[PDB]
C-alpha cells in the first residue's frame, strides 16, 4: 500500500497514530468483493477453449452473419458461466469460514476501567493484550511483561521458522519492576520500532518511558519480541502490539493467493488450438478451390459458424462435472480421513508430481523427543531394557542404607540427571497451590522446561528410572531418590552450550559428600579427544548416528578441593579482563577439558509421524524426488533424514560447508560434483552464494543427487527452490507444509499440500490439499490422483472423438449428397444432435478404474507410467482423430452406397448408426466394469428405441420395423466399431499393458 517507515509506537492509546494501519485479519480468499465477477470473468476467458465460445456467440449480433438460433449460442455458455461462478463462489465463502475460525480468537486487553475481553480480529497496533501459556501469539508484540518469578518466558516457534528449540525470551526491564499490570496504563511510555520487514529473526527498536525523572530508554531486540504465531510455552504474557494484518512477519513471507491452473488442462487448451488451425487450414484450401468468388470473408467464416462444433461445448462441461466428481471422491475416502480439497480445479496434477519438496518440524516429525539409548559401552540399554536401569538405581540407593555394573549405571545416570539446563516448573492443579508443591515437589505439577528439548527428554528419562529433578536454582539442584531422600548439589560453574563449541559443561559440589565433580557432554567429534583411551566410542556413536539417533557424550572428571582453587583463581582472572575476554576464558576451560572419564553415550530420536517410512519408499519407487526443505538446524536435519531414510543407510552424505563468495563456491561445488551417488546436506546460508553466482551449476548437480536436505531455509529460499525447480526442469513439483514458513512455498508449488499442524493452521488454510497426515500423501498421489489423471484424459478424448467423428462424416453429407440446399441444414441440425443419447455413457467414464485402489499402492511403479504423459499425448490423439475420421467416413459412405431413396430414409439409418457405434466405443475403452455404466448404456438404448417408437405413430417412418432396415444398420455398425474391437484385442494379446 505505502512505503515503509518506521513507527512510533506508544504503550496503550490505539489512538495516538498518524497512518492507519491494516485490520489483524488473515485472509487467504483470492477475491473481494468488488474484484470477483472480473477476476473470474478474466481467469474462465483468458485462454482459447473459453474464449471460442465468446467468439462464436459474438458473431450472432452481425445480421450478415448470424446462422442458427439465437438461444443456441448462449444457453450452454450461460450455464457453463454459472456453474464456474457459483464454484469460485462457494469456493470463497467456505474459505471465509475457514479463516474465521483463525480470525475469530479470543484474548484480553489491558483498560482504564479493567481488562476486557476482545477478539483476534479487533487488535489494533499499540494494544495491550494478554496471552496466557500455550496460546498462539496473534499480533506481533514486544515482550513488556511476564508472570513468572523468574522474568522471562519460552516460545515455540515451531509454526513461524519450523525450529524445534524453544526461544527465551526476555521482558523489557521497567515494565517488569511496575508492582502492578495495571500501572503500564498510567505511563507515558513508547516504542519505536523499525519498518514491517520480511526478516524473521532480528529486529531493531528503543524503548523509551518519559514519566521517569530521568528519561530511560532500552535498545530492544529479537529477544524482546513475541511474533505472532508463535506459542507462549509458560506463564502468561503482556504485550504492545506493533504490526497487524499483513503487517505481521508471518504474512510478509507469505505470498498472494493465486489461481492454478494444472498442466493437463493446458495440454487440452493446446489441442483446441490444434483443432481451429487445422479448420482454418481447410477453410484457406476450400477458399483457394473456387479461385477466389468475391465476399470470401462473409463464406469462409459462416462455414467456420457451420463446423463450429468441431471443439464441443460438452468438453467444458464434461471436465468441469468429472473435476467436480473426483473433488467429491477425494472428499469422502475413509482411508484418509480428514482431507479437505480447496482447490477443486485440479485434482489431475497429483498424478503427475515429479518432486516433492517437505518440511521436517511437524510434517515428517511429531515434535516429540523421547530418550532411546543409554549406551556404556560393554551394553547398550534399549525402550525395552529400562527396567534394568532402574533396578540398579533402586539396588545402589536401598544398600545406601541396608567396580559394579550398578555404580557404573549410576554413575552415568547421574551425569546426564546433572550435566543440563533444565528448569522446573510448578503450577496449581487446582487443589495444591503453587507454593505448595514446591515445598513437597509434587510429581504431577512439575513441568521440565529448556531451551533444548533434547536436554528435557534426558532429564524425562532420568525420573523414569528413579533420579528425578525436583527443583534447580542459579546456585543449587536436586535430586529425589527412590528412597524419597533429596540430595543437595550447588552449581560452582555453569558453561552454558554453544554451536561453536558443541558442548555443555558443569561443575557441581555434592553437599553430603563435599567432593567437586565436572560434567561435561556434547557431540562426539568434539569429545573424541577430551575422553581418555577408548576402543568403542568412534564405532557405537557412529552406529547410533547412522541409526538416525542424536549421540552425545558424557563424561566426569572428579576435582579435589585443590585441583579447584587454582582453577577458580585463573577462571576470575580471565573474567575481569579488559582485553580479549573470550580466548582468555576458553583456554582455562580448556585446560580443565582434558583427562575426562568417558561414562556412557546417549541416543535421543525425534518421533516420526506414522508410517513415514514406508510413505517415503513409497513415494521414491515411483520416481517422485523428495527434498527436504527445513528451518531446522544442521544435526537435527540430518538425523531427521537418516532417521526417515530419505537417505539410504549406505549413501554417502556431502555436507556443504560454508561459503561466503564466488572463489569459495567454485571449490566446494567442484569437489561436490567429484562424489557419486552423495546425497548433499546444505545450509541456507551457502544456498544464497550457490543461488546468487552458481545458479545453472548447482541444480544441475542438485536434480542428479538421490535426495537433497536444506536446512535453515527462509521461507522466500523454500519459495525460491520450487521457482528454480519449476522452470529448469519443467516438471511438477508438489509442496508440503505445516507452519507458516511452508505457505509460500505451497503456493508457489504446483500442488500444494498443507498438513494440519497441531498448534497452527496456516499451511492447511492455504493449500490446494489439506491432509491430517504425511502417511496420506502416498494415497493421495497414488489413487486419488492417478485416477483423476487417467479419467479426465479418457474422457476429453473420448468427446474430442466424439465431435470429430460427428464433424467428419457430416462433412461427408454436405458435400456427396446434395452439394446445396435449404433442407441440408435440417438435418445438418441434427445428425449432430446425437449427444443427448451417447451423453450418460461418456460421463460414464468418471467411474472406470485400470488396476485396484490395493494395486496402485502396492505397486507403486505404475506412477512412473504417468510421470511420462501416457495418458494424454500426440501420438493417442491422432489415433483417436484417425479413428473418428474413419468412423465418420465409414458410416455416411456406407449408408450412402448401400441405399439410396432420399433424405428421410438416409437420416435415420445414419443417427442410429451413429449412435450405436458411440455406445460400442464406450464400451470398448472400459478396462473394468461398473453398475452404473450398464444401466447408463442400457438406460441410453431405452431412451432411442421410445424415441423410434413415439415418432413412428406420428410420423411415417416404417422404414422402421422392417429386416432391410436391420442388416443395413448392423453391416455399418460391424464394420465402423469391431474393426477396433479387433485391435483392441490383439493390442492386449501381443503388447499387455
Ligand atoms: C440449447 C442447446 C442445444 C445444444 O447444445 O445441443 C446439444 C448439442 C448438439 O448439437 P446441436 O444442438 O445440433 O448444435 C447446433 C449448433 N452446432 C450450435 O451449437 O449452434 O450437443 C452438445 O454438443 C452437448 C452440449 C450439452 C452440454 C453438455 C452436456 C451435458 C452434461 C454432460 C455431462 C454429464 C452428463 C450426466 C449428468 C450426471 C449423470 C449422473
Ligand atoms: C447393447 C449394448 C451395446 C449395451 C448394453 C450391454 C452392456 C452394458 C453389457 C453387455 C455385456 C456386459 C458384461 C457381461 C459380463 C460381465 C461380467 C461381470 O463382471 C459383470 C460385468 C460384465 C463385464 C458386463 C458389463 C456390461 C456389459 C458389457
Ligand atoms: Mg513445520
Amino acid at each position: 500500500g505505502g512505503e515503509a517507515r518506521p513507527r512510533t509506537v506508544w504503550l496503550g492509546h490505539p489512538e495516538k497514530r498518524d497512518q492507519r494501519y491494516p485490520r489483524n485479519v488473515i485472509n487467504n480468499q483470492k477475491y473481494n468483493f468488488f474484484t470477483f465477477l472480473p477476476g473470474v470473468l478474466f481467469n474462465q476467458f483468458k485462454y482459447f477453449f473459453n474464449l471460442y465460445f465468446l467468439l462464436l456467440a459474438c458473431s450472432q449480433f452481425v445480421p450478415e452473419m448470424r446462422l442458427g438460433a439465437l438461444y443456441t449460442y448462449w444457453v450452454p455458455l450461460g450455464f457453463v458461466l454459472a456453474v464456474t461462478v457459483i464454484r469460485e463462489a462457494v469456493e470463497e465463502i467456505r474459505c471465509y469460514v475457514r479463516d474465521k475460525e483463525v480470525n475469530s480468537q479470543v484474548y484480553s486487553r489491558l483498560t482504564a476501567r479493567g481488562t476486557v475481553k476482545v477478539k483476534s480480529s479487533n487488535i489494533q497496533v499499540g494494544d495491550l493484550i494478554i496471552v496466557e501459556k500455550n496460546q498462539r501469539v496473534p499480533a506481533d508484540m514486544i515482550f513488556l511483561r511476564t508472570s513468572e518469578k523468574n522474568g522471562s518466558c519460552f516460545l515455540r516457534t515451531d509454526q513461524l521458522d519450523g525450529e524445534t528449540d524453544w526461544k527465551l525470551r526476555l521482558p523489557v526491564a521497567c515494565t517488569q519492576r511496575l508492582p502492578t499490570a495495571a500501572d503500564l496504563l498510567q505511563i507515558r511510555s513508547y516504542v519505536y520500532a523499525e519498518e514491517p520487514n520480511i526478516d524473521i529473526h532480528n529486529f531493531v527498536g528503543t524503548f523509551t518511558r518519559e514519566d521517569s525523572d530521568p528519561p530511560i530508554s532500552e535498545s530492544l531486540s529479537i529477544e524482546n519480541t513475541l511474533w505472532a504465531g508463535t506459542v507462549v510455552a509458560s506463564g502468561t504474557v503482556v504485550g504492545v502490539v506493533l504490526y497487524t494484518g499483513r503487517e505481521l512477519r508471518s504474512v510478509m513471507n507469505t505470498s498472494n493467493p493465486r489461481s492454478k491452473i494444472g498442466l493437463f488442462d493446458l495440454e487440452v487448451n493446446c489441442l483446441t488450438k490444434i483443432l481451429f488451425g487445422a479448420l482454418v487450414v481447410v477453410s484457406l484450401v476450400m477458399v483457394a478451390l473456387q479461385h477466389f468468388a468475391g465476399r470470401w470473408y462473409l463464406q469462409i467464416i459462416r462455414f467456420l459458424l457451420l463446423f463450429s462444433n468441431i471443439i464441443p461445448i460438452s468438453l467444458r462441461v464434461n471436465l468441469d462435472m468429472g473435476k467436480i466428481v473426483y473433488s467429491w471422491v477425494i472428499r469422502r475416502d475413509s482411508k484418509i480421513p480428514g482431507t479437505v480439497v480447496r482447490s477443486s480445479t485440479i485434482p489431475e496434477q497429483l498424478g503427475r508430481i515429479s518432486y516433492l519438496l517437505t518440511d521436517k518440524t511437524g510434517t515428517l516429525t511429531q515434535n516429540e523427543m523421547i530418550f532411546k539409548r543409554l549406551h556404556l559401552g560393554t551394553v547398550a540399554y534399549g525402550l525395552d531394557s529400562m527396567d534394568e536401569v532402574q533396578s540398579h538405581i533402586f539396588s545402589i540407593y536401598t544398600q545406601q542404607s541396608q567396580r559394579t555394573m550398578s555404580s557404573r549405571v549410576h554413575e552415568a545416570v547421574k551425569a546426564i540427571a546433572l550435566c543440563h539446563n533444565v528448569t522446573p516448573v510448578y503450577e496449581s492443579n487446582g487443589v495444591t497451590d503453587q507454593a505448595e508443591a514446591e515445598k513437597q515437589y509434587e510429581d504431577s505439577c512439575r513441568v521440565y522446561q529448556a531451551s533444548s528439548p533434547d536436554e528435557v527428554a534426558l532429564v524425562q528419562w532420568t525420573e523414569s528410572v528413579g533420579l528425578t529433578l525436583v527443583g534447580r536454582d542459579q546456585s543449587s539442584m536436586q535430586l529425589r531418590t527412590p528412597g524419597d531422600q533429596i540430595l543437595n548439589f550447588t552449581i560452582l560453574q555453569i558453561f552454558p552450550f554453544t554451536y561453536e563449541s558443541k558442548r555443555m559443561g558443569i561443575i557441581v559440589r555434592d553437599e553430603s559428600t563435599g567432593e567437586i565433580t565436572f560434567y561435561m557432554k556434547g557431540a562426539d567429534v568434539v569429545m573424541a579427544g577430551i575422553v581418555q583411551y577408548n576402543d568403542w566410542l568412534e564405532e557405537e556413536c557412529g552406529n547410533m548416528a547412522r541409526e538416525g539417533l542424536r549421540v552425545l557424550v558424557v563424561a566426569k572428571k572428579s576435582l579435589a578441593e585443590e585441583q579447584y582453587q587454582d582453577f577458580e583463581a585463573r577462571y576470575v582472572q580471565a573474567k575481569l579482563s579488559v582485553h580479549d575476554r573470550s580466548l582468555k576464558v576458553a583456554t582455562v576451560i580448556e585446560s580443565l577439558e582434558m583427562e575426562m572419564e568417558l561414562l556412557c553415550l546417549t541416543g535421543v530420536e525425534d518421533q516420526l509421524q506414522a508410517d513415514v517410512r514406508p510413505t517415503l519408499e513409497t513415494l521414491r519407487n515411483a520416481g517422485i524426488k523428495v527434498w527436504m526443505l527445513t528451518g531446522d538446524k544442521l544435526e537435527t536435519a540430518t538425523c531427521t533424514a537418516k532417521n526417515a531414510h530419505l537417505v539410504t543407510r549406505n549413501q554417502d552424505i556431502h555436507v556443504f560447508r560454508l561459503v561466503t563468495n564466488r572463489g569459495e563456491a567454485h571449490l566446494e561445488l567442484n569437489a561436490f560434483r567429484r562424489k557419486h551417488d552423495c546425497a548433499l546436506v546444505i545450509s541456507g546460508d551457502s544456498l544464497e552464494v550457490c543461488l546468487k553466482y552458481y545458479e545453472y551449476e548447482f541444480m544441475e548437480l542438485a536434480c542428479q543427487c538421490p535426495a537433497v536436505v536444506c536446512c535453515r531455509c527462509a521461507p522466500t529460499q523454500k519459495a525460491q527452490i520450487v521457482r528454480l525447480l519449476q522452470e529448469r526442469t519443467g516438471k511438477l513439483t508438489c509442496a508440503v507444509g505445516d507452519g507458516g514458513n511452508d505457505v509460500s512455498m505451497i503456493q508457489e508449488s504446483d500442488c500444494g499440500v498443507g498438513v494440519e499442524g497441531k498448534e497452527g493452521k496456516q499451511a492447511s488454510l492455504a493449500a490446494d490439499f489439506s491432509i491430517t497426515q504425511f502417511k496420506h500423501l502416498g494415497r493421495l498421489l497414488m489413487v486419488h490422483g492417478r485416477n483423476s489423471y487417467k479419467r479426465s484424459a479418457a474422457l476429453s478424448q473420448f468427446v474430442i472423438h466424439r465431435s470429430l467423428c460427428i464433424s467428419t462424416m457430416q462433412a461427408v453429407f454436405s458435400s456427396v449428397f446434395y452439394f446445396a440446399s435449404v433442407p441440408l441444414y435440417q438435418g445438418f441440425l441434427i445428425i449432430g444432435y446425437s449427444t443427448i443419447y451417447t451423453m450418460f455413457p461418456v460421463f460414464s467414464l468418471v467411474l472406470d478404474k485400470d488396476v485396484k485402489s490395493e494395486v496402485a499402492m502396492l505397486y507403486p511403479e505404475l506412477y512412473k507410467d504417468l510421470l511420462k504423459g501416457r495418458p494424454l499425448s500426440y501420438k493417442t490423439f491422432l489415433i483417436w482423430v484417425l479413428i473418428s475420421i474413419y468412423q465418420g467416413s465409414t458410416i455416411m459412405y456406407g449408408a450412402l452406397l448401400l441405399f439410396e431413396s432420399e433424405f428421410v430414409h438416409i437420416v435415420a439409418i445414419s443417427f442410429t448408426s451413429l449412435i450405436l457405434t458411440e455406445l460400442l466405443m464406450v464400451a470398448l475403452t472400459i478396462q473394468t466394469w461398473h453398475w452404473l455404466m450398464t444401466v447408463a448404456e442400457l438406460l441410453s438404448l431405452a431412451c432411442y428405441i421410445a424415441s423410434l417408437v413415439f415418432l413412428h405413430e406420428f410420423i411415417d417412418v416404417y422404414f422402421i420395423a422392417t429386416l432391410s432396415f436391420l442388416w443395413k444398420v448392423s453391416v455399418i455398425t460391424l464394420v465402423s466399431c469391431l474393426p477396433l474391437y479387433v485391435l483392441k484385442y490383439l493390442r492386449r494379446r501381443f503388447s499387455p499393458p
